[PDB]
């Protein structure tokens, strides 16, 4: 939007004072964490120390990503003045973020550049923590990595004035947000059952635009980020954001086994709110009978994938447990799910075998594990590790 209401002055009241945000040192940021928490907090590291993160030299700019990427290649661009316009290329883009603000005729910005097929790719990795806790690193057949949601890595450029209206990242996935050059300011919603609720009747009564959804809420709050911080996001969070100057951004949305409630709570609601199929996580419920098959794995050392599939892990290879309440309840949520699925599209993967099998080894791995200690559970490393 930006049309009715003053976003000005949703910019600079001082107002929307909730405390969401959790201020820490990367060094801090490791997966004991996640099993503790469960990744429900959404983080803001001001140093990029500790986080194992490496990014380009800092006078890396705008046209330095449309020259690995090269011109004549094509970019969703949308004019944030109503939505749509990806009729530009890198070399049409760079051409545009460079015009001094005036003469500046649209107002663009490019919010999904996802650049790992790049070589930029091993010039940007993000937190070890999240490369310990992703469903595509460690959930998908890595033999397969389109067949692997590629949708990892990003790259955010945006011009001062551009505002993305209120909304939940796809998938209900997390994201991680470093601010190389520049800054953002953001409106941080949490997914209370209550606000998920305002949150799509807002999504159907039409997003009008006349309404600034962080008003419509009893806490919001606005943080701003600099140049240098890390930003990550819990899945379901409802936020929108503005840019105060010409930024460029590095960050990417992932899945974790920790959220999964979560995850499927929101694509239940992009499923209700009629998403178009093409803004959707690929291969969504696929990745899923992935992750059931890989915890009856590493935990049961009972392979549920094909003989195939099998090799392939066996191959590359050579080249109790004590569950969180998290997973836990996941699983029983990724197992309730996938059950509730009409017959044709139970979108089961390639790699496996029987489906039913599974789920009936998981349904007895969660009444078997319905007992674990929240204290043997933190065993600082995830049990489904090498992908
Ligand atoms: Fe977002």
């Amino acid at each position: 939007g930006k049309r009715t209401f003053d976003l000005e002055e949703k910019l600079h009241t001082n107002k929307y004072n909730a405390n969401f945000v959790t201020f820490m040192e990367g060094k801090d940021f490791n997966v004991e964490y996640i099993q503790r928490g469960g990744l429900r907090d959404p983080l803001i590291f001001k140093n990029s120390d500790g986080l194992g993160i490496k990014m380009p030299d800092p006078d890396f700019t705008v046209n330095d990503v449309k020259m690995c990427v090269g011109s004549r290649r094509m970019v969703d661009v949308m004019d944030v003045n109503t939505q749509k316009g990806i009729e530009m290329t890198m070399a049409q883009w760079t051409r545009y973020y460079e015009t001094p603000e005036e003469e500046r005729e649209k107002l663009y910005n490019v919010i999904s550049l996802e650049f790992s097929h790049t070589r930029l790719e091993n010039m940007v990795q993000r937190p070890s923590t999240v490369d310990f806790i992703d469903w595509v690193d460690n959930m998908w057949p890595r033999h397969l990595k389109m067949q692997y949601p590629k949708v990892q890595k990003y790259c955010l450029m945006s011009v001062r004035g551009c505002y993305t209206d209120f909304h939940v990242d796809f998938g209900g996935t997390s994201v991680w947000y470093h601010i190389h050059q520049g800054g953002k300011v953001f409106w941080l919603i949490p997914p209370t059952a209550h606000n998920l609720e305002l949150y799509e009747n807002w999504l159907l009564s039409g997003s009008q635009g006349d309404i600034f959804l962080g008003d419509r809420v009893s806490d919001c709050q606005r943080i701003e980020l600099k140049q240098g911080y890390t930003f990550v996001i819990p899945s379901g969070w409802i936020h929108a954001v503005y840019t105060p100057t010409d930024t460029l951004v590095f960050g990417g949305n992932f899945l974790h086994s920790f959220n999964i409630p979560m995850q499927l709570k929101i694509y239940n609601i992009e499923d209700r709110t009629r998403v178009p199929n093409k803004f959707r996580y690929p291969f969504y419920y696929e990745m899923c009978w992935y992750v059931l098959e890989r915890y009856v794995y590493c935990i049961t050392n009972r392979s549920h994938l094909t003989k195939e599939f099998q090799k392939e892990s066996l191959s590359m290879d050579l080249e109790q447990v004590h569950l969180t309440h998290f997973e836990l309840e996941g699983l029983r949520c990724l197992v309730d799910k996938l059950e509730s699925l009409p017959l044709h599209k139970k979108c089961v993967p390639t790699g496996i075998e029987d489906e039913d099998a599974l789920i009936a080894d998981v349904k007895i791995l969660l009444e078997e594990l319905a007992n674990s200690d929240p204290k043997l559970a933190l065993t600082g490393v995830p049990i489904v590790q090498w992908p």
